[PDB]
């Protein structure tokens, strides 16, 4: 069968703008390449997602079923690893003065937070705890080990003036997890209060991050790898740390092309059709309207090789009010009569689908 290449133009569809003579960036852009694919392809409007959730959907995973939770998402967003069965929380470095949280953010201080995060990444019996630091006070904690439950409360008391809460089970499956968590947050206090980083902050009158407030426990549910789920060997040409993470969660190989450099991404994706069956490419179009038009034109330019590989590949271009244009091109296909790729032209295409349909239509063409 043929290789598949899915290209997601992040941001895309826009609303008609006066500065482009009542046209969206997309309509205004010179895009012969995207237009070529429409002309020689099937076209339509994709409606994403019924009543984060999007790229997963395109990859064949129903979010209502496979979404890991806010917790695990923070972890991913911080270039962390998660596995199914992991417990993950949103976290804050905060200030605990005499058993009261006097600042849920440790004053937004950031300096030394990675070393803090490092110091409290440890093991305790069958459990391991991993923390990485984000912007300002932000962190994520991922816990691994046996029989973890997200039927537990927050440690965060959600306002200043209260002590950190003891984690309570919210239903009977949470009991053991709550014990393991309180034991771990006790250890974290002590390490943090005694850390070199916090002693210098106190000495310099900066707020110490002597406590880790934990919030939004989510257990990563069972997620089939990309191969298991789709019977394909897949890859991601992506830059977003959360997207890199998602792809790692799914055991797709990940490629971070240094760079604009739309070219290299399309060029790398093309080269991967030799090794893999499926390549997701994510492109950021992210400023005013002439500019947005201009980046779309830059993106079209980058897209030239795609005209030549339909003999051995299926190409898909889509974006991510609400609905978005979509094109499928492969060398055998019967154009449905639309000739332009835009929010209006593509609305005359044969396809009226959701992101959930994409993988099916991609497996069908391809053979």
């Amino acid at each position: 069968m043929k290789s598949i290449i899915l290209i997601v133009l992040d941001g895309l569809g826009d609303r008609p703008g006066s500065d482009l003579q009542n046209r969206t960036p997309l309509q205004a852009a010179f895009r012969p390449n995207l237009n070529w694919l429409a002309s020689h392809g099937i076209n339509g409007i994709m409606h994403p997602i019924s009543p984060d959730t999007s790229h997963m959907s395109l990859l064949g995973y129903d979010p209502k079923v496979y979404y890991p939770g806010r917790g695990p998402f923070e972890a991913l967003g911080l270039g962390m690893d998660i596995r199914p069965g992991d417990l993950a929380f949103r976290a804050n470095f905060a200030t605990n003065r005499d058993g009261v949280i006097v600042d849920r953010r440790a004053g937004r201080e950031n300096k030394g937070n990675e070393e803090l995060a490092d110091a409290i990444s440890l093991d305790m019996g069958e459990y391991s705890f991993r923390v990485k630091s984000g912007v300002e006070h932000r962190a994520a904690l991922v816990v691994s080990g046996p029989d973890l439950s997200d039927m537990i409360g927050d440690s965060d008391p959600h306002r200043e003036g209260l002590p950190p809460e003891k984690i309570r089970p919210t239903d009977p499956s949470g009991d053991r997890t709550a014990e393991v968590m309180n034991a771990y947050l006790e250890e974290a206090r002590r390490i943090l209060s005694d850390h070199r980083v916090n002693k210098e902050r106190v000495k310099n009158g900066r707020l110490p991050g002597n406590e880790l407030l934990v919030r939004s426990a989510g257990k990563v549910p069972a997620i089939p790898s990309f191969t298991e789920k789709n019977r394909m060997k897949g890859a991601c040409v992506v830059g977003s740390p959360w997207l890199k993470g998602l792809c790692r969660l799914l055991r797709m190989d990940v490629f971070d092309v240094p760079g604009s450099n739309y070219r290299g991404k399309i060029e790398k994706a093309v080269d991967l059709t030799s090794s893999h069956d499926f390549v997701l490419v994510n492109i950021k179009a992210t400023g005013n309207y002439p500019l947005k038009r201009d980046v779309i034109e830059d993106i079209d330019r980058a897209m030239e090789p795609l005209k030549s590989i339909g003999d051995h590949a299926v190409i898909c271009v889509t974006g991510d009010g609400d609905p978005v244009p979509i094109v499928f091109y492969t060398d055998g296909v019967m154009n449905d009569g639309v000739h332009l790729f835009d929010e209006l032209s593509s609305a005359s295409g044969s396809l009226r689908i959701t992101s959930y349909n994409v993988m099916d239509i991609l497996m069908q063409l391809a053979g």
